[PDB]
């Protein structure tokens, strides 16, 4: 019933990189086609982009979006998606057994990102292509003009370079389901050489080396160590991928899964710091969590489409319909991410549109709507720009199914000294009993207390109405912030 | 004196896979140009195909043909051989030091394979190309339409996909004479990733991984083990290559070399079975004997065309003219292939037309004749489909200059249940004494007893006529008695 | 004061291969553009070649010229430099942060090599390209016709094949500044297979395997050993790179650095013969010393041009202006090369035009003048064709700051049996004392004593006049030569 945390400004973690509120669009399912891009639609614009989708993205204020994959990138030929659209070919997308029509390519997607106030984090193909092709694409995007590929971009209609700031050296390739699968030293060598070459063309870019496809691979985390060992002096980030599912239908354990997330982040840092000592380097590899979400609902329908109905265009893949308990675990993951904002400078919600996404448009031109997970994200990205304060918290515990000593209240404070405000993000992961959590504000005025609750953990949103939406309204005035957060709740208590 | 055999239909070995009667055409010498393809010739059809060759091929009944290499494929660019013929380039063929005009490519050779009732086994270049090129070729050949390379095929005039069923992951690259030479780990890695990507485009194909170039390579059989260890769950066959010759003209030792072939097959099976336990797999790798023949006659001649007359188009390379004793070895080799039909599911007599071949056309535009080796192959492909019963044989034994305890008789029974026939193939490789064969059929009415025999082992065939060719020869109750002339091939039948 | 040698015409070392007087033109700085190739110049022929530049090269009697790199080749795409000039693209040159216009390419540079009576020694890109592009280019240059790339050369207006005799399998790729950098095992395998395939196209070419980028790399000499261990049977040469500098400004220690050159050559020979024993081969690998010179003046300026002013065409990179002491080390190095003529069969002064060069043209279109180092190379290339005899010399030794027991008089004698003359090359690298050179010629009349001396060890040349030049100055009875050698002098004594 009683849980307590000291809040000290003078005990920071770090400042938040706005790029931790990033997302991800893969040429996958209906993310692009019958997704953000619907050229005939009445809700679309000059370029065929759905204007309603643009606004919901803008509501999320995402600064950076990873593109174009993902597994799709490992067998993608960027030239296929540029130039006169009537000459762009159709290709087999081996990853998702689909036909890519390439109507959207680099320059279309670059426009879309401007309209949503975002920047591209661009992946290159290092599965079936290599060094010279990454150099070609980089020059096309970033070099002003006067050379083969920059002039060819100008010719395609983009006079100024896109100047993409962050690039991913391929996509994770440790798995047998991935075209262009590599051993960890193979990937290490090609990542090193691509990054060396790319930095000669544009030394102001930042480079992400790929980690394991998941923490469960037998090659994690040696893969991460081997790659950094080769490429350390040319790369700035390593990537983590993590998804959670509630296929066991065990809401107790499900929301304890953010503790495995904390374990995972820590050992990736440990691996980074080990290679740092080995190189005697002053640089710190930063973490780029470029794939994270809840993902389990649409598993079976997805393996029916592949391979019973393969080589369709924009099949309805990975269409998880999210519940309210999912939006809790999403908020728990965001808290865990903010709590590690000293090393995690990029993170991408996978994915942005239609595909395990917070934004859905109905098939065949349908309307757009917000999934449950839309809201815990929109809060974090809105009230989360500031400085993380260390979490010194005493909160009761509980066992769950297959997790022990599991905290009942996870929380983090963010002090925007910039324009006086402290925001507390807190989740009661006890699904039974409410708990009252106050906060010894040792420093600094109760603003509001937005909440996200429902008695039906399995309720969903839909094009016919949101059953999960922020309601500001709840229960401090002295120096000792007193709040009680209902069981299975997500709250953003603000203080000014 | 006599040799005894029991044959009974309950004691089976395997159903012969019909693809052990396939063959092989490389862009090599006169196999294609001045061979199966002579476009302005009175004997060729519109497409340019010698019809006498087309008809000779159909007599062999070969259901699958390996194309287009062989060493040639290790530096071939398949785009050179498709589309507007006027626009195809001439390329240096480094394997055989020739010029390749590329008038025959995929769509031509596919057309020709229709007219001989045969399928293609397609090799891709993994010598100097890799994954994405194999994926383009497979898409071009097997994807229906609606994609860049499927459409490009349609646009080249083949509306329906060739739907090739078996592919070869490169060609043997373990040798210092080959372009694109690899170590065993390089090849394993490249075989694995090509196989994986190919099965995503068309999961219905079968894939062949290349063995050693020959069992005499120091890296045999570790190459086979390394490749299958990498590629096991993505490939269906491992390949074998064997050739024999008689440069030391010792006909007895020569005819004993089928014992070597058998040992080679067994060693490859054990290698497969070892890696299978390593993987804890329920799957067996199957064997593809996609290069086998007699090969030695033309060696000096080919060494003079290389290196004194390079960069010809259609030089007469590898033009072995086979003797009667070569046909005997080929017959023993087929019998051995038949005895291992439980693991060997594809085999390719190398090669089909003019190049170490059973079908010949005389240089510069006309001939078409049958070599000595033509006939034991034709018989086997004819009366060899069915189920192999194992041989329960006790036959006399002899030594030779380099072999010990060689059976004087070697044989095998094939029972086509859809014909209530049981064909027996036997070679008496006692080159001196004849032998009579007692075959306790526990069946089950004789229909014929074909034979291939000649007094001089060194006799050849020619455009002038066939000195060697099948003739007739010579069962009552539970036994059938058949005498086998010394140094002879025998096809005996039951009904 | 006294330091002597005997000169027996049959204590022989070996005959001189004239290709040890070769050189090197890279697409670097002003070597080509605004150097040997200036189209609208009054001093240029109709093909845009500077005529005075042609004359000075012909003066140095350079039989073979390495082209087009150097680091440049490791990202070069040869197709960009052939066919109609208007269809040639501009490329980023990652090695030297320049724009490469490709107005000169291979067919132009083959024409210029005719005009200077030299042959191309051709390097193929093994950095970002491999076997099949080496074959393409070899076929283009050396195949008569009737195949795709030979007919493409014909159709570009060169009917006869260039028939290039010596190819370099890439360039040094052991350095972290090099595009396409490779481990020694990666390089040895691609050199092995490229050589194998090229020898099948043209068995009469010779091939050089690349050695270490310098003797200071931690991987030297194992790099050389590994690559020779893969490719022994398909290659004829291993290459060495050497540069010296005088940033310490210790003119005594400076001129003793030719002792280090000598130790270095011996190291590479020892490595070769170790691999010979290992292969049980009858063949000796010969040495291609395809990069040597003094280089250190322009270091600071060069680092400014990149990256302060990157992506210029023909920036003034590596425009060392050499002093007289620089020319004595060049003469001491030429003497050391001659002494190892039994193994060293090719050598390239790096480089020929403007880029650390003996021939300079003033920026923006006109000059042509000879640097200090022009003359010792000019002498050695002219009188140093013959047979190297073993120098048995007793000379006083001195110490220097970093060297011990350093010879005062470095000498060697070349005997041309045709011309009945014998040429002796000698350098007094004692900068203080004067010394005499008798020379017991156990041959057996005097004919000349050409000399390079100067008061100022730092005097340079310029477009305003050659402060350093050969003077028929200086002044043999029965069969005993005797000649005096001033401090810090280069002397060429001739007997006939």
């Amino acid at each position: 019933k009683k849980a307590r945390m000291t809040v000290d400004k003078d005990y920071k973690i770090a400042e938040i990189d706005k790029r931790i509120y990033g997302s991800f669009v893969e040429h996958l399912g209906r993310a692009v086609y019958d997704g953000l891009y619907q050229p005939g639609n009445s809700k679309s614009d000059e370029d065929g982009f759905r204007k309603d989708v643009i606004e919901l993205v803008k509501e999320l204020n995402v600064p950076i979006i990873a593109y174009p994959g993902g597994n799709f990138v490992s067998n993608y030929f960027w030239e296929d998606g540029v130039g006169p659209v009537e000459d762009r070919p159709r290709r087999l997308d081996l990853a998702w057994k689909s036909i890519e029509p390439n109507q959207v390519g680099i320059n279309e997607f670059a426009k879309w990102c401007k309209k949503v106030n975002a920047e591209i984090m661009m992946a290159v193909n290092l599965g079936t292509r290599g060094i010279s092709d990454a150099c070609n694409l980089l020059e096309y995007c970033n070099h002003p003009g006067g050379s083969k590929y920059s002039d060819m971009r100008i010719k395609h209609g983009v006079k100024e370079p896109h100047n993409i700031k962050v690039w991913c050296l391929g996509n994770a390739m440790d798995g047998p389901w991935q075209v262009g699968h590599k051993t960890m030293d193979e990937y290490g060598r090609i990542a090193e050489e691509t990054a060396r070459a790319m930095k000669m063309i544009d030394p102001s870019i930042e480079l992400v080396a790929c980690g394991s496809s998941s923490k469960d691979m037998p090659t994690f985390p040696q893969w991460e160590a081997t790659v950094l060992d080769y490429a350390y002096d040319y790369v700035d980030y390593i990537s983590l991928h993590q998804y959670y599912g509630n296929k066991e239908n065990d809401t107790a354990d499900f929301l304890a899964k953010s503790d495995d997330l904390d374990d995972f982040i820590r050992s990736v840092i440990a691996t980074c710091d080990y290679i740092k000592a080995k190189k005697r380097s002053k640089k710190d590899i930063y973490l780029s969590f470029d794939e994270w979400n809840v993902w389990y609902h649409s598993n079976n329908e997805d393996a029916n489409i592949m391979q019973n109905e393969p080589w369709r265009i924009a099949p309805p893949l990975l269409e998880d319909i999210y519940t309210f308990e999912d939006a809790l675990l999403v908020g728990l993951m965001l808290i865990t991410l903010m709590k590690h904002a000293d090393r995690i400078k990029i993170a991408c919600l996978a994915q942005l549109i239609n595909v395990i996404a917070p934004i859905v448009t109905e098939r065949n031109g349908g309307a757009a709507w917000r999934q449950t997970i839309f809201y815990p994200f929109m809060h974090a990205s809105k009230y989360g720009r500031g400085i993380v304060l260390q979490p010194v918290i005493n909160s009761p515990l509980h066992d769950t199914s297959k997790h022990e000593d599991v905290t009942d209240i996870e929380s983090v404070a963010i002090y925007n000294e910039e324009k006086e405000e402290v925001t507390i993000f807190a989740v009661n992961r006890n699904i039974h009993e409410d708990i009252v959590l106050v906060s010894d504000v040792r420093g600094m005025r109760l603003l509001e207390h937005i909440v996200l609750e429902h008695q039906d953990l399995k309720i969903r949103n839909s094009v016919n109405g949101e059953e999960v939406y922020p309601k500001n309204s709840d229960k401090f005035d002295d120096g000792i912030l007193t709040s009680m957060l209902r069981r299975a709740s997500w709250n953003v208590i603000r203080i000014g």
